């Protein structure tokens, strides 16, 4: 009847006032959250960005991982305070068919998650070991195994592979940038949070400093990661009678969280520094996975003569396929994890870590082996383009499960009726959190109609124009209707 039943509060070590030691202990959820937000979905976004504007873009990187620290946190206190996740708490204060609604979208965004990581693992293996690409995604659909190894290890061991992980990807791109030697001068001039970003003047490469500012913005935070972090906070044993040791608890996992999520911001800013020194202005034409694996692997497209021995080598791009695989193995991990807790939470079904990641993982690969099919079917043509407009479609059911899994969180934060009078939210994190989910919100709500009409392509037929508007202010008025009820039954709770 709790979440997480087989981990949840597993080890309490407070060991008086040795602080850093406790830290020790219960390092593992920050990390399991943060490594989330390194997956390749975005990664082309921010070399792009690079390319496009020199370390200008970095500043608005930190203000997004601000951003999602602040949530996060949020959702870590839902935990740590109510002893149970986020799922648990909407759907016990709302009905059944508003908890279906959610978990159905929920399923939907971790989904899209699983499909972008799949096409990046399966490329990976395109890359490194030459596997065919039709056979290396029905390779990546036997991660149920390293689910099955995965599962005997424990949280003490798995918490650290996600930190391996994190310093795989983290050391594989800090690696090039250091034989890059950028001039950071100008990467701490761009980290500044100047004005330069918001405006829409510069556009290149089809791209306004406020369109990719406002894009990185919009996609500050994943929605799987919320209830992930509100359920993995629990798995630490609290007593909940001593506000001295609930309160350094909140200490506690909000260090964790900080000490992950800022290391996540770390390589977005490795991407985005990647993408201005390493890279040639304008030499990335392809954000394919390959595009950035052969622009990678010449050394006319490299700005160094040491990037370009090493990249005739053939040694950065084989790195870059490595941080594909490692980004590509977080959602057996934390798909499942997640998944669990928005099923037994939202619908109360009661299922195994073995068929969870079966249906996930084959719902996610139908597309893409669909993708596949009619691309080779073309003859292999622009079958690596293709692959990444899946990816990028994919991430439209975050913008639809954003808004219910923000406000909710927020609303049931700032409640005494759930935290009480001596744990709810300051009125800092009232002004904070409320600006954050009403940007978000509205950016989101944006994002829906052009990624509704980015469906049909950049082939812009007249008559499916307008009924892409149609869908879209049929799905956007759907949100806001959901989003007013939501609203509703929260506020009648509190």
């Amino acid at each position: 009847d709790l979440s997480l039943s087989d981990i949840n509060s597993t080890v309490e070590v407070p060991e008086g006032h040795s602080f850093w030691k406790t830290l020790l202990a219960y390092s593992g959820p920050g990390a399991l959250v943060a490594v989330g937000y390194m997956d390749p979905g975005n990664w082309s976004t921010s070399i792009t960005g690079g390319q496009n504007f020199q370390y200008l873009l970095l500043s608005i990187i930190v203000i997004s991982s601000l951003l999602a620290m602040l949530l996060q946190n949020m959702a870590a206190k839902l935990g740590i305070v109510c002893q149970l996740d986020l799922a648990q708490a909407i759907r016990a204060r709302t009905s059944r068919r508003l908890g279906f609604i959610f978990w159905i979208l929920t399923e939907l965004a971790i989904m899209a998650t699983d499909i972008a990581q799949v096409i990046g693992a399966a490329i990976a293996l395109y890359l490194l070991f030459k596997i065919p690409i039709f056979l290396a995604v029905v390779i990546t659909v036997l991660d149920v195994f390293l689910l099955l190894l995965l599962n005997r290890i424990g949280f003490r061991k798995i918490e650290a592979l996600v930190v391996c992980l994190i310093f795989v990807i983290l050391f594989v791109f800090l690696y090039q940038i250091i034989l890059s030697q950028p001039a950071w001068h100008q990467v701490a001039k761009g980290l500044i949070p100047s004005w330069a970003s918001v405006q829409t003047s510069p556009k290149i490469g089809g791209q306004t400093p406020l369109s990719a500012s406002l894009g990185i913005i919009g996609a500050t935070i994943m929605p799987h990661n919320l209830f992930l972090h509100s359920a993995i906070s629990q798995s630490r044993k609290i007593d909940r009678t001593d506000s001295s040791k609930v309160a350094e608890a909140v200490r506690f996992s909000n260090w964790d969280s900080n000490i992950q999520l800022s290391l996540a911001m770390v390589v977005n800013a490795l991407l985005l520094i990647m993408g201005v020194a390493v890279f040639k202005s304008g030499a990335v034409q392809d954000p394919s996975f390959f595009g950035l694996y052969q622009a990678l692997s010449n050394p006319d497209m490299v700005s160094n003569p040491v990037l370009a021995e090493a990249a005739r080598s053939g040694v950065l791009s084989t790195l870059f396929a490595v941080a594909l695989l490692a980004s590509g193995q977080n959602s057996t991990i934390t798909g499942t994890i997640t998944g669990q807790v928005i099923m037994e939470g939202f619908i109360h079904l009661r299922l195994p870590l073995w068929l969870r990641r079966l249906v996930t993982r084959l719902i996610a690969i139908i597309p893409v082996v669909v993708c596949v099919a009619i691309t080779s079917h073309q003859g292999s043509l622009d079958e690596h383009q293709a692959l990444n407009n899946l990816m990028n479609n994919s991430q439209v059911f975050l913008a639809l499960a954003l808004p219910f899994s923000i406000v909710p969180l927020l609303m049931l934060t700032d409640s005494a009726a759930q935290m009480g009078n001596q744990f709810k939210n300051t009125r800092w994190v009232k002004v904070m959190g409320w600006l954050t989910v009403i940007i978000l919100t509205l950016l989101n709500l944006i994002s829906i109609s052009s990624q509704i009409a980015g469906f049909f392509g950049d082939n812009p037929s007249s008559q499916d124009l307008l009924l892409s508007q149609v869908i879209s202010i049929g799905i956007i008025l759907a949100m806001i209707g959901l989003l007013i009820w939501t609203i509703i039954d929260i506020r009648r709770f509190t």
